[PDB]
């Protein structure tokens, strides 16, 4: 019942979270603390996980981010989402978890395929993630998606959606492009997305209003698109000056040297270090933002998985409220810091 403020596409994934012994990692040839896609030899990891009584929680990067938006906006249908699920029990579990939070969803069913699943394996204070996309790969944006999304001016896709087809994110960005107050936003998602989808992502960036990413994603973006000279490509983004150059070079992938009234903004999260952003303002001049990250002691950080997803959700919530760039970054920081200080990738009940 709306009004819908944010619309996103994603890979809808059920997260199965469990504490496992080290022999479980070893049996399945997992490297502790990595996040991978399930290999053939890892086929039975999800069924085998049942002996460790896992918890079932909604996951998927973009779904995490819009669930943050919906939690903060509170009214049912404040955020909308589409993706593909299987015609299996897991898909029903995920759908019902999303419905109970009031999110507006349309999940396309792929007969015969299994709903996306991610094993979140806890072991010696580290998370090890193993994801099987299944039905997520079948997603094809329906012809009436703009009607489902009616009223939303903020659109979001993760570069992870390119693994089904880049056409979904290109269609969503294509609708927003050239509309001064339609904002298409994109997450770089992972280093591999930057290389694997280089030319589709170059086109997509020309249609993008806000680009989010972390340091390693942007390092890969700078290398693949020659954004900085060879001599700078291995420089640390923990260095402010380097981070600023990378963001400023990435901004040209969004603006193509043009200046309109549309939003054109690149945001680099930097872990504990200040968020850095480069913005093309109304008259074409580029402004650089630096927003300090409140200190959180090592002892209080449970896990940083999901921090970026929550950052983006907080940023888009604040953007829907007409807040400034710096306020949107501060909201993203607040959401991310909540999530890293407890188990789970959702905002706390009391947030
Ligand atoms: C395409 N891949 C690898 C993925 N596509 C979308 N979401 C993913 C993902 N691999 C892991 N996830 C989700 O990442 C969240 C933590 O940031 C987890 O909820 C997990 O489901
Ligand atoms: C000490 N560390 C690692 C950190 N301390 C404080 N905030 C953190 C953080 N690592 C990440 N965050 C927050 O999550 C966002 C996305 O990584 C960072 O922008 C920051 O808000
Ligand atoms: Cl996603
Ligand atoms: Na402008
Ligand atoms: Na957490």
């Amino acid at each position: 019942t709306g009004p819908m403020r944010v619309f996103a596409i994603g890979n809808p994934i059920l997260d199965l979270v469990a504490e496992v012994p080290s022999s479980f990692l070893d049996e399945f040839f997992l490297k502790r603390g990595d996040a991978t896609l399930a290999t053939p030899e890892q086929m039975r990891i999800y069924s085998t996980l049942d002996q460790f009584n896992p918890t079932s929680l909604p996951g998927g990067s973009a779904l995490n981010s819009v669930r943050v938006v919906q939690k903060l906006l509170r009214k049912p249908g404040s955020a909308g989402y589409m993706g593909a699920i299987g015609d299996d029990p897991r898909g029903q579990v995920l759908k019902e978890l999303c419905d109970k939070e009031g999110l507006a969803t349309r999940f396309m069913v792929a007969p015969g395929q299994s709903t996306g699943v991610c094993a979140v394996l806890i072991n010696e204070k580290e998370r090890t993630l193993c994801t099987h996309l299944g039905a997520c790969g079948s997603f094809r944006l329906p012809e009436d998606w703009t009607t489902f999304a009616s009223g939303a001016l903020i659109f979001y896709a993760t570069a992870y959606t390119l693994t089904a087809t880049p056409k979904n994110a290109l269609e969503v960005a294509g609708y927003a492009h050239g509309i001064p107050n339609a904002i298409f936003t994109l997450n770089l998602s992972a280093p591999f997305c930057v290389e694997l989808y280089k030319d589709a992502m170059q086109s997509l960036l020309l249609h993008t209003n806000i680009l989010f990413g972390n340091e390693e994603e942007f390092a890969h973006l700078a290398k693949v698109h020659n954004l900085v000279a060879a001599e700078k490509t291995a420089l640390s983004t923990a260095n402010k000056e380097h981070a600023v150059e990378v963001c400023t070079g990435a901004l040209r992938l969004l603006t193509a040297g043009q200046n309109t009234s549309a939003t054109k903004l690149v945001v680099m999260t930097r872990g504990h270090n200040p968020v850095i952003a480069a913005e093309q303002t109304a008259d074409g001049t580029v402004v650089v933002h630096e927003v300090g990250v409140p200190v959180v002691a090592a002892e209080k950080i449970v896990d940083t998985n999901g921090a970026g997803d929550a950052f983006v959700g907080g940023f888009l919530y604040a953007l829907s409220q007409g807040k400034t760039v710096k306020q949107c970054i501060m909201c993203g920081n607040a959401c991310a810091q909540d999530v890293i200080q407890h188990v789970g990738f959702s905002l706390s009940f009391t947030f």
